[PDB]
Order: C-alpha cells, then sequence, then structure tokens
C-alpha cells in the first residue's frame, strides 16, 4: 500500500476544509 493507507489520513482533513461551519 501507499495511497490507500494514507487516504484515511487525508480524507479527514479534506472534509474539514470543505465544511464551512
Amino acid at each position: 500500500m501507499g495511497i490507500i493507507a494514507g487516504i484515511i489520513k487525508v480524507i479527514k482533513s479534506l472534509i474539514e476544509q470543505f465544511t464551512g461551519k
């Protein structure tokens, strides 16, 4: 693995910047 193992570490930060709450 390489991207699938880190995708979870990024998907979390991605949803943060996205949401404008």
